């Protein structure tokens, strides 16, 4: 009986979060690009899609603190729908347009590099997140 390392969050729960967060961030980017799309190059716009994913990745630890505080407080068994909802909440409440405006105005939109293209091509479900 070979040991299995447990995941620190159920895969389906993680995927629900990442799919809803990235979907929400991307939707706000699309709305923002209604104005700024024509003022940015394709590689700048793709870099902003990558910024969404990297933002999720670096805020993941804080999100897990927030998520687990609410899940811990549930007087019942958690289910995937709880995480879909929490993920959708993060996805809509973060007004990423503030950040897009900052990066554009200060000329800090990342150079679009191969690793970013790698991250952008991934399914949101597969975007790597770190717990420990």
């Amino acid at each position: 009986w070979h040991y299995v390392e447990p995941k620190f969050l159920n895969k389906a729960f993680e995927v629900a979060l990442k799919v809803q967060i990235i979907a929400g961030f991307d939707r706000g980017l699309v709305k923002w690009l209604r104005v700024h799309g024509r003022t940015l190059s394709t590689v700048q716009k793709k870099a902003l899609y990558f910024v969404n994913r990297r933002y999720m990745q670096t805020h993941w630890a804080n999100y897990m603190l927030w998520i687990n505080k609410k899940i811990d407080a549930l007087g019942r068994t958690p289910v995937v729908g709880d995480y879909t909802r929490l993920g959708a909440e993060i996805g809509r409440r973060i007004d990423m347009a503030y950040f897009y405006d900052f990066l554009k105005d200060k000329n800090m939109i990342p150079k679009y590099l191969p690793y970013m293209e790698e991250i952008n091509r991934m399914r949101p479900a597969d975007v790597p997140v770190k717990y420990m």
